[PDB]
């Protein structure tokens, strides 16, 4: 890894490299210039239990809408943007050789995720491991643990480190600031995730 500027990780369902997709679904527009998932992807990340990982979001009833579409975000970021070199790393798992730790999401963002999933309901405070997939998609091991979101994330840096496993690392930073990734950013203004990857590569670059 020399080269972590415009690059794909090697994950479940990303492209080999980074490439134009102006097909993109909704939410996953701001990577059709430059993106590292296909079409089907992008559409399959706005539906519940997708075909990306059978993940169900409504584990304690239904997630509302302003709460799922931070999710969605979340899987557009995850499986388009070709600005996440700076933080891939090889892990060797059953669907993934290699994925992202410690992304340093800007502190809005993570803030108004936890503020706008207040009101729905989970049983972790990690999603990646320990569901029950017996069903054909994930339920709560434990299902008398429903308790609201808030409870199993406290605070919004509990919620954006734990959730995916430390997959992200709130940052002091705010939007704008040059040295955080945004998972939420109008293309009409340019993406800012490009300039935030160039900065750290640099920082680690050399020795
Ligand atoms: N930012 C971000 N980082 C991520 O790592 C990420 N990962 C997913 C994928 N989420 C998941 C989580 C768990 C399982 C799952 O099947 N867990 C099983 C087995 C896990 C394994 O074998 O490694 C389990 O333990 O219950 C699948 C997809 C979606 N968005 C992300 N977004
Ligand atoms: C994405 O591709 C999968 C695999 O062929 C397919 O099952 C799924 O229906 C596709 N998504 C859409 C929305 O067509
Ligand atoms: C998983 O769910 C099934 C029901 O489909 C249940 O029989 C089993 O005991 C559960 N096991 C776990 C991991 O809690
Ligand atoms: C937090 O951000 C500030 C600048 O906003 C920086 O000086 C510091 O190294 C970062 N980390 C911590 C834990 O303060």
């Amino acid at each position: 890894r020399t080269e972590l500027l415009n690059v794909c990780m090697n994950a479940k369902h990303h492209k080999e490299k980074p490439g134009p997709e102006d097909k993109l679904h909704e939410q996953c527009r701001p990577w059709r210039k430059n993106a590292c998932c296909s079409t089907n992807t992008s559409q399959e990340a706005h539906k519940d239990v997708s075909y990306l990982y059978r993940f169900n979001w409504n584990h304690c009833g239904e997630m509302a809408p302003a709460c799922k579409r931070h999710f969605i975000q979340d899987t557009c970021l995850y499986e388009c943007s070709p600005n996440l070199g700076p933080w891939i790393q090889q892990v060797d798992q059953s669907w993934r050789k290699e994925r992202v730790l410690n992304v340093p999401l800007c502190k809005e963002d993570c803030e108004q995720w936890w503020e706008d999933c207040r009101t729905s309901y989970t049983c972790k405070s990690n999603w990646h491991k320990g569901w029950n997939w017996t069903s054909g998609f994930n339920k709560c091991a434990v299902g008398a643990a429903c308790q609201p979101f808030h409870f199993y994330f406290p605070t919004p840096t509990v919620l954006c480190n734990e959730i995916w496993t430390h997959s992200y690392k709130v940052s002091n930073y705010s939007r704008g600031s040059g040295r955080c990734i945004q998972m939420w950013f109008d293309p009409a203004q340019g993406n800012p995730n490009e300039e935030v990857a160039r900065f750290y590569a640099a920082a680690m670059s050399g020795t």
